């Protein structure tokens, strides 16, 4: 069974870079504050407990309000008059840097304006390893380096708007079958612990780190661990990802929260790495904890350092200083729980004072725009034989497919989008907002039709054929919508229990297309989906003169799939993934069925590097539409490639510190004038009886076997070769290469073009190409404008597993620049660096 | 059983009033044709023959293009590029003799663009006898002087604008169950014949006739006789409703058609007053007809006299001509049969030239504003307990029921719109028009809900009631939608076989409404639907502060209603009959079951003229919303009532025009070649009895031709006959009437003043309708509304005197916004 080695001491903070002013006030208000206001910083209060999908108690003392975090990583959750964003993947399609960020902070905005003080997102973990994994489309893209980027604009949107962001899911929580004990147990599978992520250093480094590694340098200030294990090591006490990958490696400054019902020990998760507990309970309101009073216990009978502590509460409050959250803290100005008016303040139990729990405030301001916009700028055009733009003039226009329609339930009438019944514009689970509204295709194509005076329909039962034949028969132009939904696997939408059971459309998509194709000569495919879809049945029809993958728009779905079809926007979106002929050209199963009896299942990624693009170019399959395709109303073309060479840190760590004093147990017993509200997390004992206190039938038991070699060691540690900087040594972000191209608008309507760059770092056992650079420029037509960017040590370098180091191999390396993965005209060897 | 007496000879038209110059020319072409000629004119090619749902071959050698007959009273039927206007009920609940107008002449445009002759509307009969018949919608109202005036106003639209209207049908068509053997049939009834409406001669005076008179008077030029009995002999071969009431009586110029499947024998109808056979077969492609080959015989063999079948050809010339349509003519350019550009021309049996079919012709020019408005204009506000017109502010909007969604299907996913789902726009049957595009009430409302930034849901399922309630519970505002559909009898949705089965709302209407306002303390209802139904149940709940009931509005109905909601428009709309408390209060019930074996059922009309409110005034029952009821954003004041007293009898004989002559004159022609199915005028060969295949050929004939029915000699005109629409007496201004109309709020608006008599007697309904205008008027102005009294409008049909006579009992006058809300009256003077 694979295993996971060690790494100790878990690594304390220290003003590392942009860190150096939020660590200093983090240190001077943890210096005031006694052991168990340090152990509310770290401990949720308990599964619906207070407002927010998760908050900790705070510090009233000192003036810290608790903690307020909220899902999800595309708009607020389980609120009101709040905005619904494009997907993650859709962020991913627009290959655009500017929206990335702009995104992030429409976001950050709407959180802070509710008194959340930490989203819940933006994610990259999962990567997408696998086409069918019920959760990649909240995250970005299977490449590396496109998500990387995409993932810190977002997260430098959201922290400058004055929220804490929170990487997730750190890491390996590539699918959602077998993720979560109870959950496999409700679907008929009995395990005793969760699915199993068993990946080589080098591939971990080269892919799942990588855009982790991204999120520490540009500033994040959490990090959410993992459901899954890691070679059968829990996500959320896995030494190895939390102490030596992202704190010592990486030099991640901020905290590590659990995923919720990740946290599964006290002692060995605060040794491991974590720094902070959610919903802070055992099990939804257990009324136990493995933090709160076992916390404080764990300190007082000298277990746990008081350095771990001291650092977990370091790290919380240096993130809260260093988005500035101090200065716009308020409390939840909603509930998660309720849409009242009024309410008891504690939701779970009914208790405490009854008082107003919502105020209703309205957070959208004008985000639409950007919204409309983004969803615009994320729709790939796949296909166009001359039949796009539309003019307006089309006499007769058919609408068909239930994608086109509305949700019958209403918008938000399944809870937690767990459906797929109307147009998809977001798909399930806690990666979810409620809608303000859902514009549907239908009402923005109807209404620009008739703005012309032409005619229209819309046909949204996918199963009423002999209609859609008959009206596509009597159309200028058939625009038919399908879909493929997926999501968290707590939901199961007809049998498909989070991760997809195929990749092919849904209710009926192959056959409504061929009803519709079979009668218009002129029928064009949009597509809704989490990611790719099966389009081998009709992608090639004579009579599909267009296709279009939009993705998860959001609110304004229909009006940004209008500005693309009529023209008002040129498509610039870019596949941020692989369509193939057949699930089998992807490779990359789900472990579907338990594989190693009753114990967690095992998940061997057994493809190294090579997922999506990477694996089809070793197979030397050829996709039906690569990673990197789009089409535009324009052309581009790319000419006069050029490459010149340019010319471009501590070895030990400070001892542990320990700020503030630790007393007696008799401190930290419950204060003597306070009610104790059911199920709620608190930090303090019974009484003075550790043991008792704590009750643990495990307390005082072999304790030294469990506390691991070098867990309690406080002493001055070395520095990583790898280490020392943020996001890696800062010797990795050398730029040893520059490069430039020159690119053309050569057609007749302004546009814009993708330029992207790709390297061949050469040897045996490496992709053919690997994406490195990109950017989105608009350009007139006729414009030329010279693409300059930089290869970095890191973009050069391999992870060598011996050197425990990145290092740039002797094979020789080439550059490619081009309009996709496949589409590269231009070529040129790179000199030694 | 009833028996329907006869009246002979049937009636020739004499150039009588507006028609003198139609019939001149009618009479000079005429004077030109072969006897097939004629024949061509009066029977229809056969069903699915050609474009058009009825056609007749034309008179080639006279440059007389074949007449094109097409549905529907509300738009173009089986077409395609026409707009598709709200019902007749809707033009009926907006009190608007201009609307109406409108109304026909953006259809009339229309049909005219499409190369069509004859429009198969508006429709006057049924009247609505009964709440719950399957084509009252398709009509105007159950009161004979709001119906009559709209009416005409439609039928002046359709002709002014160049194309033939038909007044339909012809006459006590009141229900749909039994109106046909086969259709009777394949509901599992076995009947001889069909329903047999009975109704006295004063009923039908005075409630059923009194709309076609003013038809006949508008100038319409043709009438659709109907597939019902009335007192047991067929509507289209009645020679009472026909030659009398129709034709001597009201003297009617024009022409009567058959309704499909409607003319039942050769000779009888021709002698009882049928003037054009439609579809012009027998039985649907027979290859049969009780006409064409069959009227040439009965003209050749001396039993249809040659002045009754001149007389068909100058009623159908002078009507074609009178709306100027030999200046309009083209082809029919679109088939009712098929979409596809190219077909064989003759559509049933795929037989003639392989050529082009449909043109795409896009008549619908700027249609769309007068249907956006009369639809705003018909949505009657029923209740409003001060929650309209919404400011767009509102914070969240819940839109609930499937009435606010699309049709999954699409807009035209039925056939014949043959079902009732998403929002109800239009009802079923043949009074139906393809959709251009529907404007949905869900769409309208979240795009002005979006205009101004707010939140915004349609939940379309209206058993979701979970989502709904949790909506609910959440929104400054719930729209809630439910419907009631019926339609033409031979489609049946959800066993309502065209009639409905009951008042209910549909789709679980009344449970949505409940569940709705069980949670908002601002629910607000909107009802589609083809007539009354039941609100009882929920139209006084607390939380429900406003009702509105929008009628079939046609393709524009989220815009219309939003306009509405949205105080853009402020609604006059009046209701055009009675909400009862009650299906019983209605009184009036269909004949569902076989009362007469096997024979037809029997339809006795023992009510009389009480039905819709005259019945719940009879009974002194209180309607939930009663007959002229309707709110508006503004109020108003009426006052100062004033009253002031102000100060042929032989027909020509019958003619000839024009020559007859020997059987072999109108065998086929050699060099042509029959098409299947296809009805011509002309013999196989000089052998009459051989040539027409009839089993009853010359058996029995003189003792099957009634007395007087071939009399050519000049006849008696009747009392109440001479004139056009009754004698011209009956339209002497007897008594003029005024009051001051006074905008008291603070909106613009219209104001429907109404003025009900009381003629007086025993048998006498309290109050009856007989004036009515819609004044627009500003915050605080004022004006007079002037109106007069005909004789007529004071007089009841006399059975005796076979006249209309004011009688000798005291009358009385009411002026006021509702049959029940009359603030004004006085004793009328005395006048004769
Ligand atoms: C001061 O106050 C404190 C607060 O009150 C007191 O804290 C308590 O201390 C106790 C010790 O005195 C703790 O109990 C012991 O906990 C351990 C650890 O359990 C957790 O981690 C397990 C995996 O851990 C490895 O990795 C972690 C880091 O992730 C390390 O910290 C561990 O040292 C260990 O490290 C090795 O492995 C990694 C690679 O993975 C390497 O990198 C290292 O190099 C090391 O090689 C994990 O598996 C446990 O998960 C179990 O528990 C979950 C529920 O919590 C459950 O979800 C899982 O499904 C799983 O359940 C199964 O096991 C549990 C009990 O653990 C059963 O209840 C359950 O029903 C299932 O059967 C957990 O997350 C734990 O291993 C200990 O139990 C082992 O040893 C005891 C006997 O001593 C046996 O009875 C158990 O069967 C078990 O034995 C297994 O392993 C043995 C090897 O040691 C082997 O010999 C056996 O064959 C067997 O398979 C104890 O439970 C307690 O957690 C803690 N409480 C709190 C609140 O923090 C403190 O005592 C007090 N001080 C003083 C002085 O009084
Ligand atoms: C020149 O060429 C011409 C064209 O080719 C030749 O034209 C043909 O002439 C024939 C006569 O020679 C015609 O055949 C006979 O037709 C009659 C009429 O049938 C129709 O009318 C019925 C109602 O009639 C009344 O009303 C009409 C006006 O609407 C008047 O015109 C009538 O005079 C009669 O008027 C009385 O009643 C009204 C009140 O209602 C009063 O106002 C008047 O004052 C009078 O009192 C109607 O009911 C018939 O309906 C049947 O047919 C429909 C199918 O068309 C069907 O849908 C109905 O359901 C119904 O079906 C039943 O009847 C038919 C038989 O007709 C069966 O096939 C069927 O199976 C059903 O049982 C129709 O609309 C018709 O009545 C004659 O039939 C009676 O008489 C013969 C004996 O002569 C019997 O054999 C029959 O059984 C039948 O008997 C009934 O009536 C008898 C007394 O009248 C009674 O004694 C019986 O007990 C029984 O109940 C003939 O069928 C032929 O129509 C016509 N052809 C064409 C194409 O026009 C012409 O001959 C030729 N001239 C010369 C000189 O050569
Ligand atoms: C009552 O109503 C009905 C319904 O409207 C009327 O029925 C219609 O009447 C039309 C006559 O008015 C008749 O029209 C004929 O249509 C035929 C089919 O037309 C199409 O196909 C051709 C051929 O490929 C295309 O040219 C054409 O554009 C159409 O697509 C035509 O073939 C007929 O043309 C003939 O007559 C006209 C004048 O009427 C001539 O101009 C034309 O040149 C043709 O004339 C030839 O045939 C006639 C006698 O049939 C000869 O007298 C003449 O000399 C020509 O003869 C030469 O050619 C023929 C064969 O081509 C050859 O055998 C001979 O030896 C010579 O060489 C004409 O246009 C409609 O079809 C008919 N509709 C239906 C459904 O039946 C009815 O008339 C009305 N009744 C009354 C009393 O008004
Ligand atoms: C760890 O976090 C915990 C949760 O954030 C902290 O617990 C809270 O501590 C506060 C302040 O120390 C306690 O407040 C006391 O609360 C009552 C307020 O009750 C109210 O009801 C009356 C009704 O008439 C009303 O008058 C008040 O305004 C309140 O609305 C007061 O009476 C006291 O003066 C005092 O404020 C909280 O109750 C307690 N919360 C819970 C859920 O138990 C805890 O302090 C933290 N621990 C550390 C070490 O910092
Ligand atoms: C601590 O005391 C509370 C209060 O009586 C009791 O309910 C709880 O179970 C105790 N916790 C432990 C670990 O004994």
């Amino acid at each position: 069974l694979a295993f996971s080695p060690p790494f100790y001491p878990s690594p304390w903070a220290n003003g590392q870079g942009e860190w150096a002013e939020a660590y200093q006030r983090a240190v001077a208000i943890v210096s005031q504050m006694t052991l168990d206001e340090k152990v509310n910083l770290t401990t949720g209060t308990g599964w619906e407990l207070e407002k927010c999908v998760g908050q900790t108690g705070g510090v009233p003392r000192l003036n810290i309000g608790g903690m307020c975090l909220q899902d999800s990583p595309l708009g607020i959750r389980d609120s009101d008059y709040n905005s619904a964003f494009p997907a993650g993947v859709n962020v991913a399609a627009t290959w655009d840097k500017n929206l990335a960020y702009l995104r992030g902070q429409a976001m950050g905005q709407e959180f802070s304006d509710k008194g959340i003080d930490v989203q819940l997102g933006p994610a990259a973990g999962p990567l997408g390893r696998s086409p069918d994994g019920g959760r990649n489309w909240e995250g970005f893209s299977p490449d590396p380096a496109l998500t990387g980027v995409l993932f810190a604009e977002t997260i430098k949107g959201i922290q400058d708007a004055g929220v804490v962001a929170t990487a997730k899911h750190y890491i390996l929580n590539e699918q959602e079958h077998f993720r979560q004990v109870a959950e496999a147990a409700g679907y008929g599978f009995n395990i005793s612990d969760t699915i199993s992520s068993n990946v080589d250093d080098k591939t971990i480094h080269e892919m799942y780190l990588w855009p982790f590694a991204d999120a520490v340098r540009a500033g994040v200030g959490a990090i959410m661990c993992s459901y899954n294990q890691i070679n059968n090591s829990y996500g959320c006490q896995n030494s190895y990802t939390l102490n030596k990958l992202l704190k010592a490696e990486l030099g991640f400054q901020g905290f590590v929260m659990s995923d919720w019902g990740a946290h599964h020990s006290g002692v060995g998760s605060a040794l491991a790495g974590l720094d902070m507990s959610m919903p802070g309970d055992i099990t939804f309101d257990s009324a136990t904890s493995f933090w709160g009073t076992n916390l404080t216990i764990a300190v007082l009978n000298g277990t746990v350092p008081q350095w771990r502590v001291d650092d977990m509460a370091v790290r919380i409050m240096a993130a809260y200083y260093k988005v500035g959250r101090d200065r716009l803290y308020q409390p939840p100005n909603f509930s998660s729980w309720t849409r009242d008016e009024y309410g008891f303040k504690y939701f779970y139990p009914q208790e405490g004072p009854y008082e107003k729990v919502n105020h209703f405030v309205n957070v959208q301001r004008n985000h639409s725009e950007v919204i409309r916009k983004l969803g615009a700028d994320s729709t790939v055009l796949l296909k166009n034989n001359n039949a796009l733009p539309l003019t307006g003039k089309e006499r007769k226009v058919a609408i068909l497919g239930e994608d086109a329609g509305s949700n019958s339930y209403g918008a938000n009438g399944c809870s937690d989008r767990g459906c797929d019944n109307g147009t998809l514009a977001m798909a399930w689970g806690s990666g979810t907002a409620e809608f303000p509204y859902l514009v549907t295709p239908e009402q923005a194509i109807q209404a620009e039709v008739l703005k012309h005076k032409g005619s229209v329909y819309a046909i949204t039962d996918n199963w009423a054929l002999s209609q859609v034949e008959t009206l596509a028969k009597q159309a200028s132009v058939s625009l038919v919508f399908v879909n493929s939904d997926a999501g968290e696997g707590y939901i199961s939408v007809d049998g498909n229990e989070g991760d997809r059971n195929n990749l092919t459309l849904w209710k009926n998509g192959d056959n409504l297309i061929k009803a519709a194709a079979n009668n218009c000569n002129n029928t064009i495919v949009v597509i809704h989906s989490v990611g790719p879809v099966l389009v081998d049945e009709w992608y090639d029809h004579p009579n599909v003169t267009a296709i279009l993958w939009a993705g998860l728009p959001g609110q304004e779905s229909g009006n940004s799939l209008a500005d693309v079809l009529y023209g008002r926007v040129n498509p610039g979106a870019k596949s941020p993934f692989t369509w193939g002929k057949t699930r089998e050209a992807y490779g990359d199963y789900l472990v579907r069925e338990l594989n190693n009896g009753n114990g967690a299942p095992q998940d061997d990624f057994s493809e190294g590097v090579f997922i999506d693009y990477r694996g089809f170019d070793k197979r030397n399959e050829t996709p039906i539409y690569e990673f990197g395709h789009g089409l535009s109303y324009t052309t581009f073309n790319y000419s006069g490639l050029h490459i010149q060479v340019l010319n471009a840190v501590a070895t030990e760590t400070g001892a542990a510190p320990t700020f503030g004093q630790v007393g007696n147990a008799s401190d930290y017993v419950y204060p003597e004038g306070l009610t104790r509200i059911s199920k709620f997390i608190y930090p303090w004992l019974n009484s003075t009886d550790l043991k008792a206190s704590s009750g643990d039938p495990y307390y005082g038991v072999d304790t030294a076997e469990h506390v691991p070699e070098g867990a309690t060691d406080g002493s001055p540690q070395p520095v990583l070769p790898a280490g020392g900087g943020s996001g890696g040594n800062p010797r990795l972000y050398d730029e040893l290469i520059r490069v430039s191209v020159t690119v053309k608008n050569t057609g007749r309507v302004a546009g814009d073009a993708v330029p992207q760059l790709y390297v061949s770092l050469g040897g045996p056992n490496e992709p053919k190409v690997v994406l490195r650079k990109f950017d989105r420029l608009t350009l007139k037509p006729s414009e030329e404008t010279v693409w300059t960017t930089t290869l970095t040590r890191r973009d050069l370098s391999n992870w060598d597993v011996a050197a425990q180091d990145w290092v740039i191999t002797s094979y020789p390396k080439k550059v490619h620049v081009g309009s996709s993965s496949r589409q590269l005209p231009l070529h040129a060897a790179l000199p030694k660096v």
